[PDB]
């Protein structure tokens, strides 16, 4: 479906690296103030990354236990940044 039903066959500007200090419970800034995304409980991770939540930023979301990142404040500017350097171009 990746190339004849669904668009959304990645999320390489959404994958947003986890913060490591986070790992052990020892960091020092909130989800919102962080350098890197903080999950809850059901946010789901692969190979020390998080996806951000497109439902959130398309305007879609409605969920209790969101397995993706809803976007902070302080990452949002790197997200918008990291959209803009390939929705500038597209194929299928
Ligand atoms: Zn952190
Ligand atoms: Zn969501």
């Amino acid at each position: 479906m990746a190339v004849s039903v669904t668009p959304i066959r990645d999320t390489k500007w959404l994958t947003l690296e986890v913060c490591r200090e986070f790992q052990r419970g020892t960091c020092s800034r909130p989800d919102t103030e962080c350098k890197f995304a903080h999950p809850s409980k059901s946010c789901q991770v692969e190979n020390g990354r998080v996806i951000a939540c497109f439902d959130s930023l398309k305007g879609r979301c409605s969920r209790e236990n969101c397995k993706y990142l809803h976007p902070p404040p302080h990452l949002k500017t790197q997200l918008e940044i990291n959209g803009r350097n390939n929705l500038i171009q597209q194929k299928n």
